[PDB]
């Protein structure tokens, strides 16, 4: 079936965490994106997702560090003020689904893959079909034109992801 | 070593989740807080803990949920605008900390348990010294009086919590 990512109730998280100075995790998430995704529980290889993100929409709670988020030296939303991830590849593995996409970011097109897992699908208290999901992935930083460096054991970003999805038709 | 939690950098987070509907994961965070808490590896008997929460700043991306939240159905912030953990015993167990501590939350004290562990601690770029945690821990909402039901598999809310201290003296 096809599903339409709940931004209306936001029951959809981009987060995200890294290391700070190797001492602490640094927690974020961007609060403005959409999207859309097939789901088939059968023909997993069927399986598509499509989402956007305004990269301006970074948020750490912290007004400085999200300004030189949005800067030239991370971000650069000025420039490229949106993210976006297209499938390319879906696949079953086990209890869990390898979810193969283009990312863009910061101008550059990469392929990153999440893993996802079903956390739960059914009725709706208001007479919809609904399916979440709950994922995990990595983006090097360097990788995707980021190139200030953040220390050792900040070369990478955790991506924690969870979408609920509405059916459509 | 005593440490003040470094509110100003902002390189601390109190998040949270909780199911929604048993579909998908519903993140939150409270951006007001501040605490400090003592450290000392050899001797974890004398590691402490004490923070305070505005609860009114709470925030998992959507204006109404979150009127919602700070209404009288759930945190009831305008009567208890804080939440407070106050530790009273902690101990090392292996290579993390439990740390046992009291909880006051919409007006109710209630021991809770973090499991905590050192990220990192070392020299600051600024001349200073730090020291890093991340923790978890379970709320479930009927012992503090949250009686508003959201489901089965919604009893209870995950704490993700990661502070950074700056070394005082
Ligand atoms: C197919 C099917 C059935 C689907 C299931 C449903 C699913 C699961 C579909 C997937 C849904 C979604 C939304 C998928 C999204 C996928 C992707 C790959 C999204 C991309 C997100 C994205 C925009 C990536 C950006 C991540 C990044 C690079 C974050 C920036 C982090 C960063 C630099 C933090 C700085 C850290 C740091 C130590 C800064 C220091 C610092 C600087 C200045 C002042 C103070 C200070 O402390
Ligand atoms: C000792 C030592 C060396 C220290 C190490 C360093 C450490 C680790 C020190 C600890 C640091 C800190 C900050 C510790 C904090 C500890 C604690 C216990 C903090 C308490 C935090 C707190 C205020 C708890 C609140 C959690 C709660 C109850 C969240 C509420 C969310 C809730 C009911 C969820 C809504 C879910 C739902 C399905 C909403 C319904 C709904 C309504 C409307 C629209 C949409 C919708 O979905």
């Amino acid at each position: 079936a096809d599903y339409k990512i709940d931004k209306e109730g936001q029951h959809a998280f981009v987060n995200f965490r890294i290391q700070h100075l190797g001492y602490s995790w640094l927690y974020g998430t961007f609060k403005d994106f959409d999207g859309t995704f097939t789901f088939d529980e059968k023909n997993p290889a069927a399986d598509k997702v499509n989402v956007t993100i305004n990269t301006t929409s970074v948020d750490t709670n912290h007004a400085e560090r999200d300004k030189h988020l949005r800067s030239a030296d991370f971000l650069n939303t000025a420039k490229y003020p949106q993210a976006t991830f297209t499938s390319t590849s879906v696949k079953k593995d086990g209890d869990e689904l390898d979810i193969t996409g283009d990312l863009t970011l910061n101008g550059v097109t990469k392929p990153v893959t999440l893993e996802a897992k079903l956390i739960g699908q059914g009725d709706d208290p208001w007479g919809g079909k609904r399916a979440g999901f709950e994922a995990e992935g990595k983006i090097k930083l360097k990788d995707f034109n980021i190139k200030t460096d953040l220390g050792p054991a900040s070369q990478e970003v955790d991506l924690i992801i969870s979408v609920e999805g509405v059916q459509q038709k």
